[PDB]
């Protein structure tokens, strides 16, 4: 139930569980409309699903914060994750991401 | 094994595997010296856990970018996560991850 803890399905769509993808900072913006309404029942989701941390992963690599802002509490985190030059499918990984990446825009 | 799939525990802890903290942006600035050393088998891990995304939550919350630099090909993301003041141990898990936030400069 946690929004953290959600899991995009066909049934719970990624907008239905995490907003519709806009510009804001507090809304996302990686997915086509292929993945959207699909969730983790994309095609390629476990080629995208490969790059998204652990919980040790998580903490250990991304800087965290501790914001109070007008909403409420919040625990920033921000990141790279760095993709494997070697990877036979690495030419094809930087492309499936390219799609999704402010594919709300296009 | 991927930096973003590693799991920290005491004997492959958060400095073996996610790199010694400090303030550059690639590097993590989260966990005091008992959380590094000890990682997943940290005591109040679960309650540090609650907050790591899913891996369906992560690419919809977050916001995910790319960038290409002479090192290789980073997976940019940067966002929030919101803490339930509504929950009774709600000052708790502020306290919690106050203690781990840039703890390596005490």
């Amino acid at each position: 139930k946690p929004r953290q803890k959600r899991t995009a399905t066909k049934a719970y769509n990624v907008t239905q569980a995490f907003g519709r993808r806009g510009p804001e900072q507090t809304q996302g913006n990686f997915g086509d409309q292929e993945l959207i309404r699909q969730g983790t029942d994309y095609k390629h989701w476990p080629q995208i699903a490969q790059f998204a941390p652990s919980a040790s992963a998580f903490f250990g690599m991304s800087r965290i914060g501790m914001e109070v802002t007008p909403s409420g509490t919040w625990l920033t985190y921000t990141g790279a994750i760095k993709l494997d030059d070697k990877d036979p499918n690495f030419k094809d990984q930087v492309i499936l991401l390219n799609k999704h990446i402010d594919a709300y825009k296009t």
